């Protein structure tokens, strides 16, 4: 829970959810700065999951290519459907 | 392409697909031993993808738990839908 | 030059501080059943990992089964490879299993 | 004691050997358009990574957009957190974009 966006965001989300639970045992309006901060960081974490899924898929699909023109063509013809979810963020 | 099941299987699949392409530029009946070998290794690679997705999800869902009885209960109540695909194997 | 990342590093610390303060009050106040206990980080990690590994083993059992079923149709290396390459499985798992 | 893993280590080597032999013949035979070329490993890796990064950037643009749209409904920290926690997005990407 210390280096990548996935790790950092996942830990922040866990602490926020644990905090909330701790509060019910004993909320605040969102600043625009904080909303922006959460949006950008969360998006980056999701974007990280998408990045690794995309590279994995491209590699698999490009596997059959042997020549440059072959690889180049296959890539440009590609359209990938990628699913990313916050619960998929890796802890470490 | 040298340590985990994901990495090894992904590289074997790439070489097999490249091999096939190389052959069309210039197939054999499956032995039962080889079918078993491919089945077990492929399953292990997929199982590896499932493992990391499952841990990620459990952690996210368990986030709100603060006590032991709380965590224990939440876990036992869990049912996870996990999607794994061969093209998701990570190269490195 | 990641200002957004720095803000999170601080936010994580803020959350830790407060969450440590809140556990303090939860304990001081008597809202922790004597029968129960507040999770230590190491304890939580031990339970979570152990449970995740258990679910993994269930998923692993089920995955192999489906791969076996799909691999039944192939009789050549090329067939099995093409078949596995596009393979996508869905697996459900519960601690009960 | 992984007999299955050992078999793959050998299989990867076998495939490399043969695939190196096959490229040899593909080159010797004239089936490589003078205009074209057989991919070197380092060259292939450079193109694949560069292309993957390009698609990643497109996915990243789209993902942020959807997060922005979803985060529009939240006005408190607790709301946004609960909202993002269950968030699942689907994104399509093509080199064209």
């Amino acid at each position: 829970p210390d280096k990548t966006y996935e790790e950092m965001v996942k830990e922040v989300e866990r602490l926020k959810l644990e905090n909330k639970t701790l509060k019910q045992k004993v909320d605040s309006i969102l600043t625009a700065a904080k909303r922006e901060s959460i949006i950008v960081s969360s998006s980056r974490a999701l974007g990280a999951v998408a990045m690794r899924k995309i590279e994995a898929k491209v590699r698999s699909r490009a596997a059959k290519a042997v020549t440059e023109q072959e690889l180049t063509s296959l890539l440009q013809s590609l359209t990938l459907r990628v699913d990313v979810s916050m619960e998929e963020l890796e802890h470490h």
